[PDB]
This record gives structure tokens, sequence and C-alpha cells, in this order.
């Protein structure tokens, strides 16, 4: 299922716990940017999904804060998580900066990363 | 923190109480005006919680996925965005809703949008 | 058409001149007050030519590289939206602006934003 | 270059051609969606891209009206043109569709299409 370790396209590495009830909780660590070693994440995801073979919707954030380094910056990833034997979480994301009123119009980087449970 | 933490409406007319502790936790619970849903839903999420003291906004994020006890969407929410403290005190958000879909579908299952919180006394 | 053709300023102060063609063409001419650009960008678009008369919006959107005679931000914005007319007309848009990057940077390349168009008389 | 016929993911079909000053114009194919046969496409693209290395950033943008049908719709990609051997388009994109203004709130989907010339 979804609990396991992951890792995306940049080489980052996604830990989570799915709990019954929806939580996800876990620990992420990322390949790129302002940011070293392990960062807490939270999110929710559908512990019901539709049983006519659909992903499951899921989410979780990131703020990129540890006792390392502080880079004043959150990532939300949404996306669906789909099984089988090579089983995928597939997401969009959004990075926002904390930045001032008047520069908020470039706060916020938009992406895609595509999770597996291969090692690079 | 005591800044975050509170009641919140956005323009749509959905309700967003939330809790940020200590150490950058996002908890509470969503209430949305609009869409496949109704009554609470838990959300979960994170904060900048030593953010720059310079008049930047403190960076956070929560999601909420679309089932509780009432309802299932089979979808889930981020909102990414930062608080803007004071008096008028804002969280401005862009959003990503992602619906469960099957592969065939997986490229429409995404919605993108915008949501501004003002907190209520 | 003569709905979309003119000239329309957004929240950020910047501005927007355009033409609505009878064929679905959008061509014009853009200055932005902010970022890496200054003078007069070269806009291309299409628009839904017969949109429905339901009162929903015409959907549109067009795209401007930030090159012109005078400075190259290597970058492209793409706003994406619809036009809502009658006496006080609006484009609701969302954008995203993609800058040139090497391979190492690509994650990073991408803003997200959005911009209201208030027609001018 | 850019000027050619790209495919990405889905089987859609994009015949673009570049023009010397910025200009890209030309015809697309849908494999999904409320959509069939040949749509005008027009946008514009960096004609001096920087020597570093980096991509070519560009964007375009379709209707989806043509003599077939009309789903009423928009969508714009943005992206780079990343050239070498194996040359690729990666975008995100936005696609809006015309709704009252209460319903503007889900009106736009986002996604991610990668196109290479390599016919399906
Ligand atoms: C979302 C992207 N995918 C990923 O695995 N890491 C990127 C995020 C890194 C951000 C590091 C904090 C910063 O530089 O602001
Ligand atoms: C993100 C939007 N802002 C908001 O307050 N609610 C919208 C989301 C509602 C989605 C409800 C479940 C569904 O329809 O999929
Ligand atoms: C899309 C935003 N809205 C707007 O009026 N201009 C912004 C874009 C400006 C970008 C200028 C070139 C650059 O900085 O890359
Ligand atoms: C952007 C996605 N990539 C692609 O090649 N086609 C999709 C768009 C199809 C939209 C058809 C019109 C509609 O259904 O609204």
């Amino acid at each position: 299922g979804i609990t396991g370790t992951w890792y995306n396209q940049l080489g980052s590495t996604f830990i989570v716990t799915a709990g019954a009830d929806g939580a996800l909780t876990g620990t992420y660590v990322t390949a790129r940017g302002n940011a070293e070693s392990r960062y807490v994440l939270t999110g929710r995801y559908d512990s019901a999904p539709a049983t006519d073979g659909s992903g499951t919707a899921l989410g979780w954030t990131v703020a990129w804060k540890n006792n390392y380094r502080n880079a004043h910056s959150a990532t939300t990833w949404s996306g669906q998580y789909v099984g089988g034997a090579e089983a995928r979480i597939n997401t969009q994301w959004l990075l926002t900066s904390g930045t001032t009123e008047a520069n908020a119009w470039k706060s916020t980087l938009v992406g895609h990363d595509t999770f597996t449970k291969v090692k690079p």
C-alpha cells in the first residue's frame, strides 16, 4: 500500500505511514533545494477509495525547517496512489516561500513528482 | 502560532479552524461551502515555526482528504500559502484538488485554484 | 470579440492591449509592472469564438515570451482564463511562468499565480 | 529545433512552426477530452535562449473549437524546449472551461505533458 519508502525522479526520499483512518505521517529528504537531512511531513489520504480501479487521492505538506536549515518555505503535494505490480504516487506540487506582500506574485513554484518504491 | 491559531473563512464561505503547534504542526477541521462534501473534515499541515522577522509572510500548507463519517468524495485538496499577520490577518493560498481517477482519466484528475482566508475575531 | 478587444489592467498594474479576431485569434501587446522586463511584449492567444449563451464565461488563453528589442528574461508566461462580459467586464486568469533552466534546475523552472484583468474605458 | 511534429504521453499530436522572431504557430490533435480532429494553436518562444545549456522557454494556447466540436474551453501549455539527441518539450498546462461565475472555483484543471518527436 501507501505505507513504505518512496523515491521521486529527483532522488528525494519519502518515508510515510498511512494510518487506518486517513492520516499520513512521515519524513522527507530532498535531493534538491535549500535543505539537508530529514523534514517532518503530515498529510491525509482517502482511506476508503472507490472499488472501480480508481487511484487513491492524497496530499501532504513539508515545511522546510529542521535542526540544520530553515528555507522559510513549504511544499504541498497533491496526487493519487496507484497500486499494483509497480505502485506509483503521481503528484503535482506547490512550493510557497515566505515573501513580502509586494513579492507575493512570485512566491509559489509549481511542479510534478512521480514516486516509486525503487531505490535510485 | 497564536497568530495562525483560530477560525478563518475564505471567499467561498468555507471555514478553517486550526491550531498551530510549537513544533510546526497544523491541526484542525475544515468545512467547505462548495463541492461534494458536508460537515467537518480533518485537516493536517505544517508551517514555518521560526519565520523571518523581516516582514515576510509565514510559509505553510495543509491537506484535507474529503472523507468523513458522512461523505466520501474520493478526493483531496492541498493548500500552499503564507500567513500574513497583524490587525487584518490573512492566509493567502494556492491549492490543488486531486480526485481519484482511472489511469485513462488521470490527465483530468487535478483542479487548481486560489483561496484567501480572513481571520475571525 | 469587440467585448474582449480593448485595453485591460491587472492588479499588479500591468497592461494588456488585445484584439480578438473573428477566427478565434488573440493578438496584441503586454506591459508588465513587475519582473525582469520593460517596454511592450508581443502576445498571442486563442479564445472560444462561439461561447455558450448561458451566462458562462468565454474560455481563452494567451502567451508572452519575455523577449523584445530591449530585454530578454529567458522566460514565458501563459495565462489561462475566462472573459466575463457586461458593464464591469473582467478576464479572470491563472498563469504559469516558465524560465529556461539547466536540467539540474528544471524542478524550480515554473511559477504559478492568478491575475484579474479589468477593462478600461 | 522546435519546428516539427511532436507527441505527448497521451498520444496527442503537436505540429508546430517556430518563426525567427519568436512566433509559434500550428495544429494540435488531442487523444483525450471532448475534441476531435485538428485545432489551431498559437504561442511564443524565446528566440534567443541563453548560451549556458539552459532550455528554451515557450508557451502556446489551443481553444477547443473547430468545425466539428466546441468544448467551450482552452488550454495553455507553459514549458521549455530541451534540445540534443532526444529533444523534449516539457510542459505544465492549465485547461480553463467557460463556467458561470459561481462555478469558477472548479473551472481550471492543471497537468503536465512531455512531448517527444517519437511517433506512438
Ligand atoms: C518539491 C520538489 N520535490 C522534491 O523532492 N523536492 C523539491 C522541493 C525542495 C524544496 C527545498 C526548500 C527550498 O529550497 O525552498
Ligand atoms: C479548494 C476549494 N476551496 C474550498 O473552500 N473548498 C474547495 C474544495 C472543495 C472540494 C470538495 C470535495 C470535492 O468536490 O471533490
Ligand atoms: C504573470 C505575472 N503577471 C504579470 O502582469 N506579470 C507577471 C509576469 C512578469 C514576468 C516578467 C519576466 C520575468 O521576470 O521572468
Ligand atoms: C491538456 C491535455 N493534454 C492533451 O494533449 N490534451 C489534454 C487537453 C484536452 C482538452 C479537450 C477539451 C475539453 O475536454 O475541454
